[PDB]
């Protein structure tokens, strides 16, 4: 019942600070915003524990112009500014039968994402393939989580580049069609234990050899 509440009444449209109707031209003023929140995020240090909180504070900075929710996630009951209370624990894949996780299993999974990293110590000290071996395997595990009702990919991306960098290599995923990044995510979500992680594998070589330029 509650998932209708982060859409308007009458369209399919999430509900904006722009109080734009139309989902084509909401997408362009997003992309607008987005842009201009890398550019002060850029100048901030990297933080010393990448963890969901610096995640949730990615997806607030690109998303607080536009969203009323950015940087919370689906399962946080928001109260909108009209007084409705959205939250949405079931979201399916787009165009296949699986779901990301369950609301309810949020939190646990964003726990054991942050442990991960921790015990990693953030991917530090690795050589260029080991950290994209590791990478790979982390990016698929968060992909499946999607724990923001939307805004997921470009949030893990930004974090995910900050997260190369810090380790001490770098990640570009506009190097990448969108057709191969997605590709990728669904081989994570659908292939048996081994495959699931290749293609990430394989795009991460790619985008992460300094000979993109």
């Amino acid at each position: 019942h509650m998932a209708r509440n982060y859409a308007y009444p009458h369209m399919n449209t999430l509900k904006n600070k722009h109080n734009i109707m139309s989902t084509k031209k909401l997408a362009h003023v997003c992309e607008h915003y987005a842009k201009k929140a890398i550019i002060n995020l850029n100048k901030e240090p990297l933080p010393q524990k990448f963890d969901s909180s610096y995640l949730k504070y990615i997806h607030q900075r690109l998303f607080e112009s536009t969203f009323e929710w950015a940087g919370y996630t689906r399962d946080f009951s928001f109260t909108f500014d009209d007084g409705t209370v959205a939250e949405m624990p079931m979201m399916k894949v787009p165009n296949l039968d699986i779901f990301y996780v369950q609301g309810n299993d949020i939190q646990e999974n964003l726990k054991k994402f942050d442990q991960l990293l921790a015990s990693k110590n953030n991917l530090q000290g690795l050589s260029r393939e080991e950290f994209v071996d590791e990478a790979a395997k982390l990016f698929v595990f968060l992909n499946s989580i999607a724990p923001f009702r939307a805004g997921n990919e470009p949030t893990q991306r930004v974090f995910f580049e900050k997260l190369a960098e810090a380790a001490g290599h770098q990640l570009d995923f506009s190097v990448a069609t969108e057709k191969r990044i997605m590709r990728a995510c669904i081989d994570g979500m659908t292939l048996k234990d081994n495959m699931a992680y290749k293609e990430m594998k394989s795009l991460f070589e790619d985008i992460s050899d300094p000979k993109k330029i």
